[PDB]
């Protein structure tokens, strides 16, 4: 008996067979014993949260049978870490790849709810500022629908990114209190609590270095479930929380001190901030991630690297390569050489950015004081990694200053990419042009050392959230005549090609294209009150406020279409509703002119009679995953015009082509892959590329050039300057006009004629829809190479030495 | 259809007809579903949450049940307004007043598991000091027990009192993170949010005062159910938690600052710290509970005493009286006298001390600046309250400056018990002896204005914690010889009386207490490697550290005892284990000095060869509410030795009677009544009464003149000055020496001599296990009047204006 009688408890049968009865009798149940309501004070929020609670018990059901497959097989497992995870809602993706959603619809309607108002309750989990955190979360998707036994590793922000309000057309930030209400898709795991170390000193004892007189910061893990596209696989993203370690009341008081770095996310896109507290953020999410990698590894260490797997998003988590070595050497004991071999051959890093502003350099004089032993350790591996440069290339000193993990200079500092690439068995770019500019400039020097680490993964968007889930109508017409094997397989949208010319699918195209449109003009007048002629083009920008992503290039063709209809009034146009949206650092001052710049422009613009409908400016306030996921269906036109070389990937173009919109770009990250992919003549390239910015810049980028040849700029700029778009302030705009005039980084002049070129060849276009819809089959039917699938593939195959598998497990019962 | 499919929605079958299979089948859903674990990896504390969640669904369905019985009855309701909430462990509370407790002990054991080793898991919700926040938990058990639509508020602090730990034979204070693993009981209510104003100003329109500029602090509740016995009623206790409303990064982080007010517990017991966090704390669960209280009472105010009955547990939330005046004139528009009416009529004040250290008189500066208008509105209160003294009694100033709200000085300060007073139709003391001293002393003024506001309700403590709970062994014995009615009307113990000269009776109350002292001694040897004598007198004396409770008295019998073994060491003596426990505030340093004392103490005694086993000193570290419920059913002795006239009621004097153990004690609060009840033949009454202090104290107090009379008592000073009690640091006593010859405003000499005689005649007794025994037994039979349903009948009758009833509801099916 006794210990027999616990294989009473399983999960054997769990909250239903997935069907109707038995979930509205869990929705019943939940209503009542879990959020403690009844149907007399119940909101629809109390209902959302009911249907949420039924949903994740089937999704548990799974993430138990899951973990338990991994402890039994036990595969190399794979942790990505990543200060960011943009994760966005739950409820329906979850719905959607159990295959929940119909049964849930129906039992919902049964008890006379609406599920689409239910699930229009949930708001997104903004642990990300934009494209790195998104890569991440499509990352967790796509490795869950590949069978890999990956886990996602970052930090619960208790307010991610802020939420923006636009007053008076300027930008203001309101703390996102993501956790309100609660969260019911973690799961708080207090029983694993981890410490982490800061500040103290070391000793050198006679058996090795110590870390004592340090102060302890414990890390809480919060476990959230990610669900794998109908395979019953279910994964892990394990987020730490901080808290205090266990006179009097001011005491009790100061621990807030130490839960101050979960607190916030920075909110910082592609720009380095020195804070102490953002290196407390990247320390404390590395050491309690490495603790548990290596207790989960042990229930000697020659075989880590065959068990072990850790990615490196970015050189945030960074810190894992001298905290691996401490651990190895310091606790476990291991040498030198061995504890290295172990963490070159567990570690691998991706880089995607190649701006130097968002490199990350810290002062040595930070690290020494707050992780003393890490600092050390960083000079040692930088010594012996010295030594092999200067014994591959004998007196190039000038070599061994370019290569050093240390700047020398009136403030010494830790070049951590040079530290990422040192420990790293392989750095990879997020798109093939970015991967090829690291080899040659950046990063020429490590590469010419070692040519075999450097690799290429280029991004990807999942095809669940990206296409399934926000644009049901596209992923049903497209179903109809393919079937769905897409869903995890995208390269079969090629057979789409089929259908070029049938008229059927154009029709069908077009028409989910206008319900979209439809639909998104009714959600703008419906929470913002603001109309657009869906019976316009929508020109549509969205990302965050950047000045190398040229939101100021697109302005300067807005007011050129303005200025066009008010030359010629009586000419008619292809109407146009141009939107724009997303965030700026509270801190970068131009972009925070830049946005009320747009609001200025669409002041003018929309209240000038003799534009009416044809042409429409609209700022879209507060762009998030949720937004993208209504605007992006909806969209005509995708600007992704970044100066040539700047955006090392992109995304949101990814997002836009699978969804049924034609993209003008520069040759930029990846939209020279999406032009391959759908061929130049369905694209509407434009532009310098990398070679003519760089040789602009080898004799110098003097933009009054292009101001004296070009009469529709000179105008333009004389109407910033005059107050035209400020008149009560007529020189608001002054630090905009003079950044474009003498000091312009990023060259929008330069680009200027050939961008308002190739905006009349796209109205060219749209003057033709039938014309218009089929090269957007072309580009729809050609957007699988971008499947988030096909990435995670690669790193597994190429990086992580695993291999991906569609086998599914069976259902929990 | 529609809104009538939403009836499908409804309570109508639960989690189970509350049998063994329905048990087994919810314990292992919540061990999977809601704790996301397995029978591998899950632990006894994974195993007690599992149980406590199965055990949740019970009582929520009755939560439910409940609540919605009062919409539909509109009864009055009651709320008890305290700033503590002293409530100790839920799981067995719950499963007992449920009936759940052997159906769950046979679920869980065929389950494989072991109940009360689960049980042990479960650590207090100590969200009080003692006493004051002890009774308000009792009182809240006993009004569900009674039927009345009773709710508690409070605040829910984040660490209530803190965690007693021993070092060096002195007390450690360490933060009880009570949550850490969270609250199964408790569900919060983010959608009930309220704001709470501080600071600002107040302006005076043409249509009244405004309080404007203030900043907002939110008010988020968190409800608890408390279950009635075997009625089906459960109540509310509803806490409040503070939130923040909703550069850049500061901004975010400031946001503690606000949520400050409701991180921790002050740790004082019978003692005023004029802190202004303590004084938001209380307006904090002022303004918050009133707003609730009004909304509630919405979904004109001439009705709001018949359906509102607001009791005031000290002064503590006597803001409640300026906030309902704010309310009802600054907002409801209310004409004052009319606001006044209702007021008056709607509150009531419980005085729990008459010590004038423990009375709060908050500097007006402090007033006015934080609650300006509240300043205001008490000023107007107070010159319309000395316009009626001065109408009652002319031209007697003197009574006008002693009776003012407003007390003048170099620091001018607000009376809050006369606030209490002028705004309470009811003012009541907690014990017959206490409510005359109020109305004899330092309310007499008040009394004689008005002498129908003056009552008693004498405390007491619930029967279902404090018998059935804490002793099963003699709430059985008692069971059955007299049934289990007694359980909800304590009088029936009465019936006892009629076994005193039973054998069977007799042996059996011996054999429980025994039962009980052997398992109190394998539970200090444990958890604390602490060894003592079975088979000795258990002298208890745990309750906080007072000089007032005068645990140095106790302290200088255990040294008589002592140095009396060491005169005649082979004369024999009843062997007894003295036990002392109890915190001291951590800013009360006599308190703490009196700790280090008894452990001083016990150093010596227990390590005398000579002396043996047959005097041992032990202090109980951490004294709280469980270990309450552990060490009182296994004593023999109970120490209630407060000098005359400062212990208000006391109740663990009233545990202790209703659970085996004799009292020694002075004619203080309830031991008064406990005499008065079982006889004074049956108890052991010595030292001074009122009467005797207050003559000692008119010709004056010279403790001298007992030292130079008592040899006995010179020998003792002579050893703790001498460094007989710390011989590395001889003076170390120094400070607790002093005070008792010079400073000792509790009189512990006067009573020293008539104490030890008194001690004498309890060894005398216990020699005689038959006559003990028979004696105990008529203290447990006359308990009966000390059930704190017989002091909520009371207040429901002579206060609250609502008839306590037995009636049951009927379970949920
Ligand atoms: C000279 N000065 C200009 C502003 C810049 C700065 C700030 O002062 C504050 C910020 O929040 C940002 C930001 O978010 C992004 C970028 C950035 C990033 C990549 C390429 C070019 C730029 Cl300008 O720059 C920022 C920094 O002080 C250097
Ligand atoms: C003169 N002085 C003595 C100490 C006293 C004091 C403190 O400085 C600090 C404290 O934490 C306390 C406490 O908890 C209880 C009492 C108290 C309460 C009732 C009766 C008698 C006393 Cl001494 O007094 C405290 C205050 O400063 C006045
Ligand atoms: C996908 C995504 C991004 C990335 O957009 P890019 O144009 O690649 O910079 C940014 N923000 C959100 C909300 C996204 O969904
Ligand atoms: C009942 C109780 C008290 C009250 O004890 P008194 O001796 O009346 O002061 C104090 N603390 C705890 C933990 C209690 O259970
Ligand atoms: O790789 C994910 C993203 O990282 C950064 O946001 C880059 O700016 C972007 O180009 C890239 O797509
Ligand atoms: O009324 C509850 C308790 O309040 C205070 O703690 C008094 O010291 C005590 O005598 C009383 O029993
Ligand atoms: P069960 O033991 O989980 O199937
Ligand atoms: P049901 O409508 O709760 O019984």
């Amino acid at each position: 008996s006794d210990q027999e009688k616990r294989k009473q408890i399983s999960v054997r049968g769990l909250a239903g067979v997935e069907n109707v009865t038995e979930l509205k009798k869990n929705f019943n149940r939940h209503l009542h014993f879990t959020l403690v309501k009844d149907r007399n004070v119940a909101t629809p929020r109390d209902y959302y949260f009911a249907l949420a609670h039924t949903v994740r018990d089937h999704l548990v059901g799974r993430w138990i049978r899951t973990q338990q497959h991994y402890y039994e097989k036990d595969p190399k497992r794979i942790y990505y870490l990543s200060l960011e995870f943009y994760m966005g809602r739950t409820l329906q993706n979850t719905m959607v790849n159990l295959a929940l959603e119909n049964a849930c619809d129906e039992a919902t309607y049964q008890l006379g709810l609406d599920m689409e108002e239910l699930e229009e309750i949930e708001e997104d989990a903004g642990l990300g500022n934009g494209g790195l955190g998104r890569l991440a979360a499509c990352f967790l998707d796509s490795m869950a629908t590949l069978g890999l036994a990956a886990y996602g590793y970052g930090i619960r922000y208790e307010f991610g990114i802020f939420n923006q309000k636009i007053c008076g057309g300027w930008q203001m930030e309101e703390a996102d209190d993501w956790l309100r209400y609660g969260n019911p898709w973690e799961k708080a795991r207090p029983e694993f609590t981890l410490p982490v170390h800061f500040y103290g000193r070391v000793e050198h004892t006679s058996q090795g270095a110590k870390w004592v007189d340090t102060q302890v910061v414990l890390a809480m893990p919060y476990d959230t479930p990610v669900p794998g596209y109908r395979n019953n696989v279910v994964n892990t993203m394990r987020l730490w929380s901080a808290k205090a370690p266990n006179g009097y009341i001011q005491a009790v008081l100061d621990r807030n001190l130490a839960e101050n770095i979960s607190r916030v996310l920075y909110p910082n896109d592609n720009f380095f901030e020195g804070k102490e507290l953002r290196l407390k953020q990247e320390y404390f999410v590395v050491a309690a991630t490495l603790q548990d990698i290596i207790r989960r590894f042990k229930s000697n260490f020659d075989a880590f690297p065959d068990k072990v797997a850790i990615q490196l998003n970015d050189t945030h988590p960074s810190l894992a390569i001298p905290e691996l070595m401490r651990v190895l050497v310091d606790l476990e004991r291991l040498d030198w050489d061995k504890a290295w071999e172990v963490t070159v051959k567990t570690c691998a890093y991706t880089n995607h950015t190649v701006l130097p502003e968002a490199l990350e350099r810290w002062p040595v004089h930070l690290l020494e004081t707050l992780l003393p032993r890490h600092l050390q350790i960083i000079y040692e591996i930088n010594q012996r990694f010295l030594n092999r440069v200067a014994a591959a290339f004998p007196g190039d000193v000038d070599r061994l200053r370019r290569m050093s993990l240390v700047e020398e200079g009136a403030v010494k500092r830790i070049n951590m990419a040079h530290l990422c690439i040192a420990g790293s068995h392989a750095v990879n770019g997020v798109a093939r042009i970015h991967s090829e500019i690291l080899k040659k400039t950046i990063f020429k020097d490590f590469y010419e050392l070692e040519p075999h680490k450097f690799q290429n993964k280029t991004n990807g968007i999942t095809p669940r959230r990206w296409l399934v889930l926000c644009n049901p109508g596209l992923a049903e017409i497209i179903a109809e005549r393919i079937g769905e094997e897409y869903i995890s397989d995208l390269d079969q949208l090629r057979k789409l090609l089929s259908y070029v010319d049938d008229e059927a699918f154009i029709r069908d195209v077009a028409k989910v294209k206008q319900e979209n449109k439809l639909k998104f003009a009714a959600y703008l007048e419906r929470e913002y009150k603001v109309h657009i002629n869906p019976n316009s083009l929508f020109d549509v920008q969205v990302k965050r406020i950047h000045e190398y992503k040229r939101q100021l290039l697109n302005c300067l063709h807005v007011i050129t279409l303005y200025n066009r209809i008010k030359k010629e009034p009586n000419k008619f146009v292809v109407p146009r509703t141009v939107m724009i949206g997303g965030k700026a650092a509270p801190g970068y001052h131009m972009a925070k002119m830049i946005i009320k710049l747009i609001t200025a422009i669409g002041d003018v613009v929309n209240h000038d009679p003799v534009v009416g409908d044809r042409l429409r400016v609209i700022f879209l306030e507060n762009y998030r995953v949720s937004l993208a996921e209504k605007v992006i269906p909806a969209a005509d036109l995708s600007e992704q015009i970044s100066t040539a070389g700047t955006e090392a990937s992109g995304t949101g173009n990814m997002k836009f082509m699978l969804n049924g919109a034609l993209t003008i770009g520069t040759m930029d990250g990846a939209n020279v892959e999406m032009a391959e992919e759908a061929g130049e003549e369905n694209f509407f390239i434009f532009g310098m590329r990398v070679e003519d910015v760089d040789r602009l810049d080898q004799r110098g980028y003097n933009a009054q050039e292009y101001y004296d040849r070009i009469p529709e700029l000179r105008q333009i700029i004389e109407q910033l300057s005059s107050g035209f778009f400020s008149p009560k302030q007529p020189d608001l705009f002054k630090d905009i006009v003079n950044m474009l005039m003498h000091h312009d980084r990023f060259k929008v002049f330069a680009d200027y004629e050939e961008y308002v070129k190739c905006q009349e060849r796209v109205s060219a276009l749209y003057k033709n829809p039938r014309e218009w819809t089929r090269m957007v089959i072309r580009n729809i039917a050609t957007s699988g190479k971008f499947s988030s699938d096909r990435t995670i593939a690669q790193y597994a195959r190429e990086i992580w030495g695993v291999e991906p598998s569609r086998q599914r497990l069976p259902a929990p019962d």
